[PDB]
């Protein structure tokens, strides 16, 4: 545990498991008060909180289903209540847009319903979460969006997913120019394959694993800690001169 | 006289005016049969048809409202009927996804309805237009998506628009890998500022004019023919070894 | 044969064989007077000329060893003499920087001598060829540099070669901004593997072939015509709004 | 207090002043033993050493003229001697290729000597510095190449300089694939305008100042610490999953 982020308040969406959980634990380890958002798995969120507290950090869990904007509004209603109680204001410093879905389909298999849901959760929700954060973020804050190396490496069997993450990349680079006036940086992290349960079944196939492992310059799968450790830098004061950037965190996958 | 596209059949979406109309004229000049799609009133499209025919070319118009997928269905029902009678086949060769909208709003001004409409028209429609095209495209066909230089140059005042075009960019590179098995290429053209009747209000302010003029390395506004002339290469057999590419056609804007 | 480039004069470096020969034949086919430069293989250059003339075009061969700037100076002394005789001036319209070398070495195997030679031929010579072309090129001319997809796809066994082509890419994008004032476009073509004798021995190994073939979205090796057909567009008036761009002509290799 | 680099050994080239000196101070602050290389007179480097030591850190200086490969040889002969006595080993952990020059010239002003010197100092030297480093670098080491935003933003008035930095960019991405087998990462930092005593003449013109200031999304000139603070992340164990990347550290210049 250290004090790099002492005095700072972070919201991490989708922090009940996987990458978001790792990110949340790393930020709390560095001294931040962390809001652990969950979509519906409350007890997993509570576990993330428990782990943070066990290691001397401060965190709390709040739910919101982000599949509609009424969910975004709910996120901020709860965040406001908890932060007001704990800190005397509804202000915060670090926003991690991590929550997302990623089911596969080729273009010929993609239905309207599937497409619309991918957009609602992965592109629309982060945009509206940022929109509502603007009144709450302090100057010199940090916005980090979790994208995907699928925006750099062609995966036609995930085409709708890739498109939503392409929208996130353009959103990042575009907003960075406006929000730099307030000192707020906006960056994206593009993970490669990372052992989590968005891909537990996909990676269960040994062919798929071999492909996933060997594409990295380091000949291993990524771990949640690999992503969290880069997010910690982007969340910190040290990264003040890096904005609008799409940082690959794939272990040099497909160089 | 160019006969590069003799025997070819092309569909250009949103081709009543502006860039779409110019692409339609150019493709027809090169020998293609051109379906000129329009979203509302036929009169503009019918006048383009008359102009093409007066210059010795072949074209017809088809109306469909692409604000919903029902319009995509109607587009293809009409196209199938027209092509079967005109050519003995429902198959075609060249798909130009030009149809789109581009109103402005900063993130803080962007409503849910505004955002959903941008996605529906600019990302969802081209996606399902391609989906339905695949059973009709011949091998060695060409798909050209009209994107925007706004995906390379930050325009916060058009943020939802930019996001939609970034989604198109990712779709373009992703699908190219899949469709190469059929010799089909998929590319995007990224225009900068182009003079139309439609853009001529944003372009009325002489300050904005000066910015848009001198951003180009050639120090002039783009013209619809500048775009159409690059689309002609991408639609031709000569571009066979170029796929998945985002081709800037901005007169070297902001290099 | 056509007249797209009627009245235009082109110089193609390294046109005695391979890609440069293909480019030269395509430009002459479109009506250009083509200067066929060769390093030392005069009879192969004469064959390129013979082939062009057989198909109704106009061309001539001139030698210059580009391994030193005295070679560049010699190139232009001969070009000036021949063009003055044939046209009444030393002006021209299209410059193709194609000539180059590409032997392999990992970083640990690269000597100072090897490195220096790669730079002299592949980076320095094209820069100085362009420098000397500036007094000779008309307004609205075209500069096309042949680079390599090795600038996008990591090939550590060709590291010095890749670095020289990276320098070419930056040179292209940078000069485009200055030369746009005269209407002159500057672009690069990045080929993938193409069956020529820069890689005849490398591809003779069936393992290397399989890799070279299957990385393309089209599951074939590139042909010299694939490169020439893209160069014809970049050389033409149709490409006036495309400048500073690095155009992949690899058949969607490694998307 | 940061102890991120405790036990680590770093070499920073051209670290008498400017960015190199700032990186050296920061790395030493984080616990690294720092070799501070200088190209001419020792006094600047020795003063940095004194400053680091006064703040509790460990460092020493080594002189070598990197305008030739003989200087690279001399660098490593001195470094081997120093490290063996200081640490019991010739091995080290962190290589920062910062040494370079950056005089301006348009293409039409660029002499052969000017061009050759730029290559020798900016591309050839870092290449052979890495070559000689590989036998000395431990597994899980870090190589960080200081490049330039001029590879993303066209500066025709620095064209040879830009070309040299594009060569460094390509080398960075290419080598990352090779070196991942040893857990070694290779990345580049691309600064924008940074305030030094060295840049302060180009920056004296208030017109140029205004351009360089407002090009950033943060509307201020870069500072040496802005660069050093990102280098600290790339030098650390936390950046293990980031390799082959060109990280813009320009305060979001020209987004
Ligand atoms: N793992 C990879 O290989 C990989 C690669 C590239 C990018 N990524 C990206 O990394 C991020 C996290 O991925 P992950 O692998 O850690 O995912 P994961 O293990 O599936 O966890 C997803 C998280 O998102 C939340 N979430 C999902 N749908 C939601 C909804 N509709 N409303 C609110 N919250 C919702 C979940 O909350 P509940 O627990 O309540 O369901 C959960 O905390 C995503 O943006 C993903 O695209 C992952
Ligand atoms: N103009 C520029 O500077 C610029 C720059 C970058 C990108 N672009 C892109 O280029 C494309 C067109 O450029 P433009 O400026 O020439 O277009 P435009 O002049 O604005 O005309 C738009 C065309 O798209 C059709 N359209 C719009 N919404 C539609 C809908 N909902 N359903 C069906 N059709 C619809 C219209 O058909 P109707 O005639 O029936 O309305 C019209 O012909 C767009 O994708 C645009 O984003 C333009
Ligand atoms: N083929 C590929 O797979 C591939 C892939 C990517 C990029 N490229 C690029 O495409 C371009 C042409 O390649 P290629 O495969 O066609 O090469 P090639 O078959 O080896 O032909 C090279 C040409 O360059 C000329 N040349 C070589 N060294 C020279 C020198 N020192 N001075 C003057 N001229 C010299 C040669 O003239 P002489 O005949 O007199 O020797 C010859 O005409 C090069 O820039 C290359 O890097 C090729
Ligand atoms: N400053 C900027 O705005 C900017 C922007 C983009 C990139 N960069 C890059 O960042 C690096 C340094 O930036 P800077 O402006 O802080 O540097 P600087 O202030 O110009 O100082 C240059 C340093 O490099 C060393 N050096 C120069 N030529 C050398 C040679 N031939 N042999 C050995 N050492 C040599 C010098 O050592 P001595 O003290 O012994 O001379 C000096 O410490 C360069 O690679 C530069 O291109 C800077
Ligand atoms: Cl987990
Ligand atoms: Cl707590
Ligand atoms: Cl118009
Ligand atoms: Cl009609
Ligand atoms: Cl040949
Ligand atoms: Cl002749
Ligand atoms: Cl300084
Ligand atoms: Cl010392």
């Amino acid at each position: 545990a250290n004090s790099m982020l002492k005095g700072k308040v972070a919201l991490v969406t989708g922090a009940s498991r996987g990458i978001g959980r790792a990110i949340a634990k790393r930020l709390a380890n560095d001294g931040a008060l962390v809001a652990i958002h969950y979509g519906n798995r409350k007890e997993e969120a509570e576990e993330t909180v428990y782990e943070i507290q066990s290691n001397g950090g401060s965190a709390f869990s709040i739910g919101a289903n982000l599949e509609s904007l009424h969910g975004v509004e709910a996120l901020y209603s709860s965040l406001d209540n908890e932060l007001q109680n704990r800190t005397g204001s509804t202000k915060f410093d670090i926003l991690i847009n991590n929550a997302g879905i990623g089911p596969g389909a080729f273009i010929e298999e993609t239905t309207e319903q599937f497409f619309d849901r991918m957009v609602s959760v992965n592109a629309k929700a982060p945009f509206f979460i940022i929109q509502q954060a603007l009144s709450r973020l302090r100057d010199n804050s940090r916005i980090i969006n979790i994208s995907s190396a699928a925006t750099r490496i062609s995966l036609p069997d995930f085409i709708a997913y890739s498109m939503t993450k392409g929208a996130i990349n353009t959103m990042t680079f575009t907003l960075a120019k406006q929000l730099g006036a307030r000192g707020i940086t906006v960056n994206a992290i593009l993970p490669g394959f990372v052992k989590t349960d968005m891909n537990a079944e996909l990676l269960s196939d040994p062919m798929m694993k071999q492909y996933a492992t060997t594409i990295s310059a380091f000949n291993r799968l990524g771990e949640v800690e690999d992503i969290a450790d880069t997010a910690a830098f982007l969340a910190s004061p040290d990264s003040r001169w890096v904005t609008g950037q799409l940082i690959d965190v794939s272990g040099g996958s497909c160089l």
